[PDB]
């Protein structure tokens, strides 16, 4: 057997980041300026990407690799967070709009948005770690959901089959393509097994600035006209239901829940097209 469906927490006091950090622009403002950036980003944006993007990776790996029963979200908050400040960038999540924390963490039937918190991970779980930093004036986004103990194999299969979606539409990245395949190949490939493709929720543009206004679809559909061209930097990051796509938001304001409290899962990697395929931004 499984846990049974989670409850909010208590969060930690808000962690520090030294002033020599450069914030954000949003951080200390109710709202973000964002959503009518150009989409193909210069070269000198791309190199700060790259580091942003692999530091973004860094600190998921090391918070992935935590995870494990007992394991608070609060304390996987604490490892990316601090891995960010090491290295000299600010956790884009922290005053975006309120949020109160450095990264996201959704076990289990949360969507995403999780805020870490008290609560304790135990076996069976599928924890979905998302973190973004900020550096260089730039940004980079990745998550990943990792297994705590011996997950059941309906979730262990759920986790594989939406790892393997992320990188069947990741490999379809290339210029002069429709932006509208990347959501043709998860929601073909997630059909399947009869899981569900989140809509509400999507992948976006980003750059200088955290969701620039370019959506990328992670379901099918075939009347968007956006081609992907060299130089446009976005992310995709599938959110793929067992159960049915209905689902609520706790008072947090951030949590977003399964209204079935069937489990979902997710991964997200920030890519760059460039002039043969791809490149992935957020690696080791
Ligand atoms: C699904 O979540 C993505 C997203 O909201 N996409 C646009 C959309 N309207 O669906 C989002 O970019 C995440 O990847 C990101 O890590 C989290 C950011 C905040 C919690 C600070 C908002
Ligand atoms: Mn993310
Ligand atoms: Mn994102």
């Amino acid at each position: 057997p499984s846990r049974t469906a989670l409850s909010p927490g208590v969060l930690s006091p808000t962690r520090p980041v030294p002033n020599w950090i450069a914030r954000p622009e949003y951080v200390g403002k109710p709202a973000a300026q964002e959503g009518s950036e150009p989409w193909v980003q210069t070269p000198e944006v791309i190199e700060k990407m790259r580091v942003a993007g692999r530091i973004a990776a860094g600190a998921l790996a090391e918070a992935g690799k935590a995870v494990a029963p007992g394991v608070t979200t609060d304390e996987l908050d604490r490892i990316a967070h601090e891995y960010l400040v090491d290295n000299g960038a600010y956790p884009s999540t922290l005053g975006y709009k309120g949020f109160p924390k450095s990264c996201c963490t959704s076990l289990n039937e949360v969507i995403c948005h999780g805020i870490p918190d008290s609560t304790v991970i135990t076996d069976g779980d599928i924890v979905n770690i998302d973190v973004t930093a900020y550096i260089g004036g730039v940004h980079g986004d990745t998550n990943a959901t990792f297994p705590a103990g011996d997950v059941a194999d309906e979730h262990r299969l759920l986790v594989d089959r939406t790892r393997e979606a992320t990188m069947r539409a990741i490999n379809t990245v290339k210029p002069g393509r429709a932006l509208s395949v990347i959501g043709r190949v998860i929601e073909s490939y997630a059909n399947r097994f009869g899981y569900n493709v989140v809509r509400d929720f999507t992948g976006h543009g980003i750059g200088t600035t955290f969701h620039n206004g370019l959506v990328v679809l992670h379901y099918d559909q075939p009347a968007v006209e956006t081609i992907m061209q060299p130089g446009m930097t976005f992310t995709i990051e599938p959110m793929i239901n067992l159960g049915a796509l209905d689902y609520e938001i706790w008072d947090d304001g951030w949590t977003v829940v399964t209204k079935d409290r069937k489990w979902t899962a997710q991964f997200e990697h920030t890519l760059l097209v460039t002039d043969t395929g791809v490149e992935i931004l957020t690696c080791l």
